[PDB]
């Protein structure tokens, strides 16, 4: 349950794109995941009423959760699998005060990827696709694991 170390280089490879506009791709994923997914905007506090005024985009709280997201999850992902010391804070965040299911995080997952194959799909052929859909698991399996030790059955 791991990934090779060329898995991981295909991963930071396309991820090299990504950190060229943090904040314009965690925004872009957010509204992808919000359209294809739009039962995950209950989870937020103010997107469903910017969403109810056709705001959105280009507002102050889809700029902060988009550089949020994104910033943490490429610290998670140069972390090439040694991330216990991010999953557990992580986990504990999105499994107590606010609950967040495991499919909820496939469908992110699934959101990063329609993002850069739209995006970047000269950067992101098949290998890569496999090999982020594979980082992605183990990046949700492990915050599954935390979340079981936390009582959440996600
Ligand atoms: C790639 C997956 C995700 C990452 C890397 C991530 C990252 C973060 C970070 C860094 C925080 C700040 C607290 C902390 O630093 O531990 C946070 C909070 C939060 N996340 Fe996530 N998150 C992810 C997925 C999701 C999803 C899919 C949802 C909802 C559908 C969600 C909902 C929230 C909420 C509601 C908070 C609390 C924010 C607030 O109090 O306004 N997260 N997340």
């Amino acid at each position: 349950m791991g990934l090779s170390d060329g898995e991981w280089q295909l991963v930071l490879n396309v991820w090299g794109k990504v950190e060229a506009d943090l904040a314009g791709h965690g925004q872009e994923v957010l509204i992808r995941l919000f359209k294809g997914h739009p039962e995950t905007l209950e989870k937020f506090d103010k997107f469903k009423h910017l969403k109810s005024e056709d705001e959105m985009k280009g507002s102050e709280d889809l700029k902060k959760h988009g550089n949020t997201v994104l910033t943490a999850l490429g610290g998670i992902l140069k972390k090439k699998g040694q991330h216990e010391a991010e999953l557990k804070p992580l986990a504990q965040s999105h499994a107590t005060k606010h609950k967040i299911p495991v499919k909820y995080l496939e469908f992110i997952s699934d959101a990063i990827i329609q993002v850069l194959q739209s995006k970047h799909p000269g950067d992101f052929g098949a290998d890569a696709q496999a090999a982020m859909k594979k980082a992605l698991e183990l990046f949700r399996n492990d915050i599954a694991a935390k979340y079981k030790e936390l009582g959440f059955q996600g």
